């Protein structure tokens, strides 16, 4: 009787309605993008991140990603961090991939409700793109890892976005943005679950 | 007197395509590729990470086969002789045909005898090519294995070189440790 889906859209920052998420490229004064957001909260221990596997996410303690591992992994330079608390490492801005991290891979779980026939768009995590080019030479996209959206949720709901649609309100958040599906993106995977 | 040179290895390429051969197990013949993936499911090969920047061959990178498994979406089942395997992997999901290159890591030895270059192989990294869940097509180091941990096997595995007028005394180790394969300068150190 209950019909749900998983459904994966490929999310490109380049595209005027989600250019929001890119802007500014790499921190200026007080102002930073999701990606430089989403580093941060990983470095002060504030965001649990998953591993990006091929096929399936888990968002188990065995595929909890451990941050050294993705700073050594994709060759991001950091030093020890004078206050462990605060960061796990002293990463400077510079060398965070934030403007190299063109794209997002949004999960998300459509619901039918009985009573409404109706079904309902629920974002259940994010996963970074980034695109560079690796110590050989070639340029590759790559998965980072994934963010179940509740994780993030907390701290995306306290960041202000200016977006035309909603002609460009102070109210609006990062959060509204993505519980309001305002992304645009193109379909790449759909699961159906069997309960 | 030492450099750290890297190679990236095209098997599609004549020179090469001896350790792409056969693309998956024909009977008992089984490629390169066919040979670690069985070594590390025998837990008889230490993999590493393959990480960008550096090479580390310690226990922290040591590769957790099944944490690769589903890392890479190859399909597997539980083992039903865990001695023999860590898990059951059929060879249409062993990705043996995709792996279609290798990162080749050499160290070059210089001397003042004159212009003595001579070279000898570190560690190797199969590249996977392939369409992902979301259907992008990717090459993928898939890990670092060190020469000397592959050496042995490799050592008893016999190939057939046209360059070596095709004599059955060859070995895969003998087209590494010869230097018969072909490839470009990537990176150096």
């Amino acid at each position: 009787a209950p019909w749900r889906r998983v459904v994966y859209r490929r999310v490109d920052l380049m595209e005027e309605s989600n250019a929001v998420l890119y802007y500014p490229p790499r921190p200026i004064g007080d102002r930073k993008n999701l990606f430089s957001t989403i580093f941060g909260l990983i470095n002060s221990n504030s965001l649990d991140v998953y591993e990006y596997l091929d096929g399936f996410e888990a968002f188990t303690d065995q595929y909890k990603i451990k941050f050294q591992e993705f700073l050594d992994r994709f060759g991001i330079y950091y030093q020890p961090s004078t206050n462990k608390n605060a960061e796990l490492f002293k990463v400077a801005d510079s060398d965070i991939p934030s403007a190299e991290v063109k794209a997002y891979y949004v999960k998300e779980e459509w619901y039918f409700t009985p009573t409404n026939s109706d079904v309902d768009i629920k974002i259940q995590a994010i996963c970074p793109i980034m695109t560079g080019q690796d110590e050989f030479g070639e340029v590759r996209n790559q998965p980072l890892f994934w963010i179940p959206y509740e994780n993030i949720r907390p701290y995306i709901a306290r960041e202000r976005v200016m977006l035309s649609s909603l002609n460009n309100t102070r109210n609006s958040t990062i959060d509204d943005f993505f519980r309001l599906n305002l992304y645009k993106g193109d379909i790449v995977k759909t699961e159906n679950l069997h309960n």
